[PDB]
């Protein structure tokens, strides 16, 4: 059926030493959508809350993606050990776009996008390595 | 001094010219967290109550504790102009911790601190110069059109 709306939904790339964090009630990215009046960053830090019990301190911007349903942003969050919570059952690790893993195709067409972003010679790339640097020393530093 | 310390989320927002402060003494942004709420979900809900702006990047810097509060401190953009709203009348900007202007000591004290932040080689430093440099793309983008 056609959605006659499209979903204000926020996704979040949360990058754990071995892989993506990605969550399943199939798997997909963890996020939800926002609320009337509220914006999807503040959506984003309370549902990944109510999911994984991480609590994010610290998020980039990346990229729109939208789909039929869902007008996302996507966010790279900073965050603790992250469980399954609430309706969340499983939690798993990506390590790359075309893992095995059964992904929900939006989910892995955002991995895609986030993979080319990380590479990118622009202000907004460099933004992302320079967080992805910083999450890489606090988990060392632990 | 009380029971216990009050959680805040304390937002430095550098626009072209300087660190929004805003007064309702400056100060800058910031505000209580509620019971239930993180002190990033704070942050979003207090600066755009305050300024009108919209938080889509944060980057938490560091915590600074006074006899009755327990900040949080970050470095946030958003991509608008900001404006004096509801309980805020007024609106400035700040280039430099030794500022003329009458500061808050609290909020001039965070300033100092994140000065010599924004100068520090290390991940944080880093980071923290990198969402500087992509608010400043974001701006020269912005004068551009």
């Amino acid at each position: 059926r056609l959605p006659s709306d499209l979903a204000r939904r926020a996704t979040a790339i949360i990058e754990m030493p071995d892989g993506v964090l990605v969550t399943a009630s199939r798997y997909n990215l963890p996020g939800g959508k926002a609320n009337r009046g509220e914006l999807r960053s503040q959506a984003l830090i309370r549902e990944i809350r109510e999911e994984t019990g991480l609590r994010i301190n610290s998020m980039l911007y990346l990229f729109d993606h939208i789909t039929p349903f869902n007008a996302h942003k996507v966010y790279l969050c900073i965050a603790g050990q992250p469980k399954p919570q609430n309706e969340i059952e499983r939690i798993a690790l990506v390590s790359s776009p075309d893992t095995d893993m059964d992904l929900f195709v939006e989910g892995r067409a955002i991995l895609r996008r986030y993979a080319r972003l990380r590479n990118e010679e622009t202000a907004k790339g460099e933004a992302l390595r320079a967080l992805l640097g910083l999450a890489r020393y606090i988990a060392k530093v632990d």
